[PDB]
């Protein structure tokens, strides 16, 4: 079985592939909707109200 | 202190979330990849 270090270790790398999945997933939305805006020759930060 | 198992469930729970994730992302690129094809034909 694996030790409970390990499986501490493993949920570590776990939370690292989360968090950077998340932040991708950011990322990857906002793209979406900056390639949207550009069909009418505008950008995301100009849309801020 | 978690307990040896609470820690097999915190494990399996992290391996969905993650799974849940890569889905959502792999439908983000999807249709970036979709956007950027029809800007090239537009």
């Amino acid at each position: 079985l694996p030790t409970y270090q390990e499986l501490e270790q493993e949920i570590n790398t776990l939370k690292a592939d989360n968090d950077a999945l998340k932040i991708q997933l950011k990322y990857a939305q906002k793209k979406i909707e900056s390639l949207q805006l550009e069909k009418s020759n505008h950008v995301l930060a100009q849309m801020e109200q």
